[PDB]
């Protein structure tokens, strides 16, 4: 049985062995649309060398590779199995990665689904929380690729373009911050301090109206309406880099005022990603949580477990994507809206690629 | 019969006269806790005195001052009328006005409930969503002031501190989007763009861990939900004042932004507060739609009518306040938690002071 129905997992994606971060780099500082950098053909490649000695090194910190693949593959393999039981109108069903900046890239994808001759091709971001550097920068990665192929699309496109609440997606964090509780010392679950922390955003990119706090901030919302607001929490942010104005509270920042009041059981709750990856590996786990923690003097600080092999994940993927067919839905409505201060051009192109497809 | 349960309800408040501009700018530069300046009790009545002329013409340009009073005592008398039918074991009920800086100010309802001989008095926000410097301020004022005169409370104290997804609150924001949209030209009304408007923080308050920004947006994210995503929409700040960054995307800016982009048909929502006032009246009604109209002419923009004497709101704080009461509730599990960087040691006295109350 030939694919009929081909579900796009989108995501930036990163590095899988030592060897791959040089390119990737390369990769994401060449994205014109995701940064503007004089002379960017000539600079690219060399900010890429100057950053790949310590890229790598964080990644031989955690084992040498970015596991993101795998959880990709695993989440979308029970995703399809789900999805041809679920929808045999659409079945076969066949998931396909398309990473931004390393390989299966998104036009790697696009090229397959295509010669595969798939009737229906879905764009399912793999971020629950549209930002326009996110989500965004993957969709005009569809977009671009059929203008420079100078080419129509064979199959019919739409897109799945955020989920910040579903409620599924919702169970799985509270299932796994239950889980993670069970494991502080019984004397202090109810004293611990929940900080639940996303890749942070320059200012300038939050300020033109990125709707990425937002909705992040939604997620929190309804996982702690789950959790019946059983002990305290804070929406942080990590990841910032460079000297300008990002999002906070930093979530390196927040881990060491709580301690210094005081409050020192906390739990970690990555709330923007599905799977691990250098952020919770890394950053959280390394960089943090064995450096800060410790000069910090805390006793119990724990990081939720990420969903990545759940099963109850695979079937978040693949209600998603049935209610998403049975609605018959190009884009969500929040799509049809790009920043107010937008001053992207892609932005709308890429917007009215989706909002336009035959039906 | 006199009086057994008070509910003080908490708000800033606004001057009621021109006349009552200079004391309201006093009394809040003067508060240490808000900000700190330098020789404060030399510069607060100077800056009171330097602002008073540019703050009466906003006022005198609404019909001459703040009608926050009148609104909070329409609400109030509404609520105490459920209220005693809601719960006859803890009636009667009697609402108290404590507004931060202007009269009746917060000393001077405990003064007043104190003497009614309250057995039991709740401190009821009138911020829905939680500020360390809204409505943190108020219940500081609280705590100040038996701290103030020397003796401990003669009434049982509790706070209802934030409830920013109430189900009636939500129903109130959707039901008032609604009916405006009713009023938008019936070609436009799927072209509107919503665009939810609160007062903004300086980015200081917000990287310190202020709940604030996150309470807001899952209050947007609740009534989007109940109005089934209808139209697209984007969280704004508004009210920045200075040269210090202040979290963004700001209202107005956004407002231009959208009508140069052609989206020229507009829903403004204030979702951070429930009665008109200076941010209304003034800001979004009249400096707005000055500062704009010329070139991008906008083509409709209109305002959700605030909450104000909707009865169905009066429903929603006697519900609250119901609540409240049969939960045996001294404070929400939030405000156990100060912000990870806060540094005004009141913060934690004032947390402390309600989750020790005698029940
Ligand atoms: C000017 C540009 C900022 C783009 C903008 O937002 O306006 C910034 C972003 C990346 C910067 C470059 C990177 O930080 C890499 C180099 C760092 C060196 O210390 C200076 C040259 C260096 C080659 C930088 C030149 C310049 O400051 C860049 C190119
Ligand atoms: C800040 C930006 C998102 C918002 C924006 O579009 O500006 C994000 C998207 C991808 C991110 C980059 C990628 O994660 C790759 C690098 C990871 C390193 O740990 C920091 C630099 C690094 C080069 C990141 C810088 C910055 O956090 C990026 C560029
Ligand atoms: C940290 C890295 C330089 C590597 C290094 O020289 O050590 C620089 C190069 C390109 C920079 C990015 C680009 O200038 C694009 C963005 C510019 C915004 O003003 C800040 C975030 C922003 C996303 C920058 C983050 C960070 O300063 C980057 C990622
Ligand atoms: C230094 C202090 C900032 C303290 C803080 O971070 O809150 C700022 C806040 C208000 C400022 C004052 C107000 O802007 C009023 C005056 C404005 C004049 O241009 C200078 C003196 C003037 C009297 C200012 C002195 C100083 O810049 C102040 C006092
Ligand atoms: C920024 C601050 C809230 C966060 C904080 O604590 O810094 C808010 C609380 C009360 C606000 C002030 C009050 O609304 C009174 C004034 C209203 C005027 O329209 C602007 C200046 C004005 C003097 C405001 C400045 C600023 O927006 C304040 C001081
Ligand atoms: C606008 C007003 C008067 C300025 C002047 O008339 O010269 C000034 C005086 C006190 C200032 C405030 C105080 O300095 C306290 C805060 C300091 C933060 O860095 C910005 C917001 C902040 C809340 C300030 C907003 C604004 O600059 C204020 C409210
Ligand atoms: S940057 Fe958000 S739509 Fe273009
Ligand atoms: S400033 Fe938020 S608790 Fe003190
Ligand atoms: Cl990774
Ligand atoms: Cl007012």
């Amino acid at each position: 049985r030939k694919p009929k129905t081909g579900i796009l997992m989108l995501n930036m994606g990163g590095p899988e062995t030592l060897g791959d971060v040089h390119d990737f780099l390369l990769r994401l500082f060449l994205d014109r649309d995701l940064m503007t950098l004089p002379i960017q053909n000539k600079l690219a490649p060399f900010i890429a060398k100057r950053l790949t000695p310590k890229i790598q090194e964080q990644y031989r910190r955690i084992g040498g590779g970015s596991p993101i693949k795998i959880w990709t593959s695993k989440q979308g393999e029970g995703m399809v199995k789900l999805l041809d039981e679920l929808s045999p109108n659409t079945a076969p069903h066949k998931y396909y990665i398309g990473f931004r900046y390393v390989h299966p890239l998104t036009e790697e994808a696009i090229e397959e689904m295509e010669r595969d001759g798939l009737e229906r091709a879905i764009a399912f971001t793999q971020y629950p929380q549209y930002s326009c550097s996110t989500t965004g920068s993957s969709l005009n990665a569809i977009y671009r690729y059929y203008n420079q192929v100078g080419r129509k699309p064979t199959m019919k496109w739409s897109t799945i373009d955020r989920w910040p609440t579903h409620h599924l997606l919702i169970q799985c964090f509270a299932d796994h911050i239950l889980k993670e509780l069970d494991h502080f010392p019984l004397e202090k679950r109810s004293e611990v301090v929940i900080l639940f922390s996303a890749h942070s955003l320059p200012m300038s990119v939050v300020n033109r109206g990125d709707p990425y706090p937002q909705e992040v901030s939604a997620t929190v919302q309804k996982v702690m309406e789950r959790l019946e607001y059983c002990n305290p929490y804070r929406l942080v942010w990590q990841s910032k880099v460079g000297p300008m104005p990002w999002l906070g509270p930093q979530t390196d920042e927040s881990i060491k005022g709580l301690c210094e009041r005081g409050r020192k059981n906390i739990l970690l709750v990555p709330i923007a990603f599905t799977s691990d990856h250098i952020e919770t590996l890394y950053e959280l786990d390394i960089e943090y949580s064995q450096v800060l923690a410790k000069e910090c003097g805390v006793e119990n600080i724990r990081r939720a477990e990420s969903l990545n092999g759940n099963p109850l994940f695979s079937k978040a993927l693949a209600d998603l994507v049935h209610s998403h067919i049975q609605s018959n839905e190009l884009c969500s409505k929040q799509l049809t809206l790009s920043c107010p201060l937008c001053v992207n051009p892609v932005c709308r192109e890429t917007k009215s690629f989706f909002t336009s497809q035959q039906l």
